[PDB]
């Protein structure tokens, strides 16, 4: 429960982050037009959105199990790490334009 708790709390962070580089992304299309580079980082966005949101449905059937499986859960862990990673290297390139 301890590491699912905190789980939740990284997956609530990385959906508020990738809603504000939504609006960034749609800031910078006006700032700069439809760039190539801005199309292929608005689908390496919609790549990552998807990943989000089934993730947070293992946390949420993680959360209803009894007895959670600690595979499962260093499964989700590993996960969110990649996906903090990914989000954070899509904000470097977005703060470059």
């Amino acid at each position: 429960h301890m590491m699912l708790a905190a789980l939740k709390e990284k997956n609530a962070a990385l959906k508020e982050k990738n809603a504000a580089l939504k609006y960034k992304l749609a800031a910078l299309k006006e700032k700069l037009g439809l760039t190539p580079e801005l199309a292929a980082l608005e689908k390496e966005l919609a790549a990552t959105e998807k990943e989000l949101a089934a993730t947070e449905w293992e946390l949420a059937a993680l959360e209803a199990d009894p007895n959670p499986d600690p595979a499962k859960l260093a499964a989700l862990e590993k996960k969110t790490a990649a996906l903090e990673k990914k989000t954070a290297a899509l904000e470097y390139k977005l703060a470059a334009l």
